[PDB]
RNA sequence: AGUUG
């Protein structure tokens, strides 16, 4: 058994045998990362199992490191400073990288432990990575556990917690505000505020100011810098992506969350394009797992959670879903045998085995595209199965007339590397490179050819 | 749009 606080010093053999896939459905605050992640690294230690430790983000990656510190893990994120010898037989790393050093042909370890947190994650990078460690599972060469307190089929938005949660739907801003929402300001206790975009994260933040308030923000550019400030420090107000939606103890008091995000959606209706639609509504997942981020502290029963709207459990049309057999067709078991996806994540979308799967001299190009060039994975694979080289940017110009972009009301011209004046037009079009204005400066560099 | 290298 184990105290409040210390990891158990018994842990099931059943969840270390080859062809055992466990899913630990733990509710939010009941301690899958500081007490059963570290019992079940020293036993697999022990019981020296090459064992590979998979995080959604840096934010779930430094979670870890305060549970585990001190074992000899070695860690492969931007999130963590470690010593490493280089014999440990624990890799920790994002659902992400894992993905793309499958991907990226280089070979990866034959790990006989996988333990995935937040298994739930939509990443098409991490659906896909489930479909591989789920196939070495079946196969019998590995042991994987999934932990996630959402797990598939999970629709419930206020699951179980430590302490009691005041769930409390008001309105809330998307924009600046200057009166009517007296509500927000005048509370005195800490606040986690879960915004859709980094400029809707930072037109709200430097508002919040305004009332004297103290307000860190947090985002993939920001985090190495501003993460550690939430922890050591006393703060108002913690405006985030949902970079913090898994994990994160910020030990605050109150969660707003608005519920509402864009995304990714193909569009089968007429030539095939990729949209940002929305804003919408998250998942029952997500929702539940903002309001995790409070009510964690037992000796603390005044936390509140104040959101907006109902969750939409319908995510079919969305993007990730066909991206992530996308990522899948292209990775192999050294058997030869194809992954195919994670069960509870099969038919999410019509697709057919092997349909992504792409040939040698293709296959390279399009992990090049999403790497070298940033491009989305959809873009990529219609960019590289046309079998265009990835240095080949004549495919950016050579589009219809419709797919011509505008910027500011105005015909994008892009003066290229050897110095002609062409217009911007891409033979297929995906919005998250021309939606946000620096996502379009990224795009108008690429096709440039200084990517 | 987010996220990961």
């Amino acid at each position: 058994g184990s105290a409040m606080g210390e990891p158990d010093y018994e842990v099931d053999e059943d969840i270390f045998r080859k062809k055992r896939l466990t899913i630990m459905d733990l509710h939010p605050g009941a301690g899958k990362t500081k007490r059963i992640l570290p019992s079940i690294v020293r036993e697999a230690l022990k019981r020296r199992l090459r064992t590979l430790i998979l995080a959604p983000t840096r934010v779930v990656a430094a979670e870890m490191e305060e549970a585990l510190r001190g074992l000899p893990i070695r860690y492969q994120t931007p999130a963590v400073k470690s010593d490493h010898t280089g014999r440990e037989i624990v890799d920790l790393m994002c659902h992400a990288t894992f993905t793309t050093r499958l991907l990226s042909s280089t070979r990866v370890p034959n790990y006989n432990l996988i333990v995935m947190d937040e298994a739930h994650f939509t990443d098409p990078c991490s659906v896909a990575a489930r479909g591989y460690i789920s196939t070495r599972v079946e196969m019998g060469e590995a042991a994987a556990i999934f932990m996630t307190a959402t797990p598939p089929g999970s629709i419930d938005p206020f699951p179980q917690s430590n302490s009691p949660i005041e769930d409390i739907e008001r309105e809330i801003p998307e924009r600046s505000w200057n009166t009517g929402f007296d509500w927000i300001t005048d509370y005195q206790g800490k606040t986690v505020w879960f915004v859709p975009s980094i400029k809707a994260g930072n037109d709200i933040a430097n508002c919040l100011r305004k009332s004297g308030k103290r307000v860190i923000q947090l985002s993939r550019k920001t985090f190495d810098t501003e993460y550690p400030k939430t922890k050591l420090t006393d703060w108002d107000f913690v405006v985030t992506t949902d970079i913090s939606e898994m994990g994160a103890n910020f030990r605050a008091g109150r969660v707003i969350d608005p519920r509402r995000c864009l995304k990714p959606v193909i569009l089968t209706d007429g030539p095939e394009r990729v949209i940002l639609a929305g804003p919408i509504p998250v998942t029952p997942a997500s929702a539940a797992q903002r309001r995790g981020r409070i009510g964690r502290n037992p000796a603390q029963e005044d936390d509140q959670y104040v959101f907006s709207g109902d969750p939409l459990k319908n995510d079919e049309d969305h993007a990730h879903w066909t991206e992530a057999k996308m990522l899948l067709d292209n990775i192999y078991t050294p058997e030869g045998i194809i992954p195919t996806l994670f069960g509870p994540e099969r038919e999410k979308t019509q697709a057919i085995d092997g349909e992504f799967r792409l040939r040698g001299e293709q296959r390279k190009t399009f992990v090049e595209l999403m790497r070298r060039g940033d491009l989305p994975v959809w873009l990529s694979y219609k960019v590289a199965s046309a079998g265009i080289s990835y240095k080949d940017r004549e495919w950016c110009f050579t589009g219809e007339r419709n797919n011509q972009i505008l910027e500011e009301n105005m015909e994008v011209e892009i003066w290229t590397r050897e110095g002609e004046k062409k217009k911007l037009r891409p033979k297929w079009l995906d919005a998250r490179v021309y939606a946000d204005p620096m996502a379009l400066k990224d795009f108008k560099e690429f096709a440039s050819g200084r990517k």
